[PDB]
């Protein structure tokens, strides 16, 4: 049903910005963004084009409720559309039957997060090199705070997925029934 899944949208996307007002600053802006997870878990389980939309909804609850970074027009589209957004390429490792593999939901998980933190390394170049570290040059510089970000952020889902696809598998397939 339409109205089932239009739900289950809306209240994921609501989970990653609720979720994304807890503190999870590790350094400056290496981050672990555990937000993320609420969409890759939609995305794996409605496919590409539900993951796709409650990133949209995630991002643009972020930037009008103020809790996004903002610093002109092209950065913000870029980090808070684009990025969001790209999480959703996790639903083509969606699993429509049992038993539930857990391959696929890492190397979902392990892609969509990869895609989030390569806009954010595009942006940090673009936008962000005025903070580059001393002695650092700006590729330089944003492939290691959005690298090690992506990496934490990827090992933040890991573990939450993983309990999930051994404590609550059916989380991850979608019955009509
Ligand atoms: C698709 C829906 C997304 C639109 C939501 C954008 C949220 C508004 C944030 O913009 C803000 O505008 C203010 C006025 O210029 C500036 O004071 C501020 O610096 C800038 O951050
Ligand atoms: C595609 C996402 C929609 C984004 C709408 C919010 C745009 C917020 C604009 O912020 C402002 O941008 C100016 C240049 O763009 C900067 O000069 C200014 O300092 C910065 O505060
Ligand atoms: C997924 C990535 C996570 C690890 C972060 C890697 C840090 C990037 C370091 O880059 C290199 O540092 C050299 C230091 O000598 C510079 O000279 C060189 O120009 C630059 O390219
Ligand atoms: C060096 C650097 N610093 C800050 C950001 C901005 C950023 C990093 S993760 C994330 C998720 O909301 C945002 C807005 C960046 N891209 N690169």
């Amino acid at each position: 049903f339409n109205v089932r899944l239009l739900t289950e949208i809306a209240f994921m996307a609501a989970l990653a910005f609720i979720i994304s007002l807890i503190p999870n600053t590790v350094y400056g802006w290496i981050i672990v963004e555990i937000a993320c997870i609420p969409i890759l878990l939609l995305s794996l389980r409605r496919g590409l084009t539900a993951g796709l939309v409650g990133g949209l909804i995630w991002g643009i609850l972020s930037m009008i409720t103020g809790h996004a970074y903002i610093l002109s027009l092209s950065q913000a589209f870029l980090e808070y559309l684009v990025a969001p957004v790209s999480l959703g390429i996790a639903g083509l490792f969606r699993q429509k039957t049992a038993p539930l593999k857990l391959a696929p939901v890492l190397l979902g998980t392990f892609v969509a997060v990869l895609l989030k933190y390569f806009f954010h390394f595009i942006a940090g170049i673009i936008f962000w090199s005025q903070y580059a570290w001393k002695g650092w040059g700006a590729v330089a510089y944003s492939l290691a705070v959005n690298g090690i970000s992506g990496i934490l952020t990827a090992i933040a889902a890991f573990v939450i997925l993983i309990i999930f696809v051994k404590k609550f598998p059916k989380l991850f397939i979608h019955s009509n029934y």
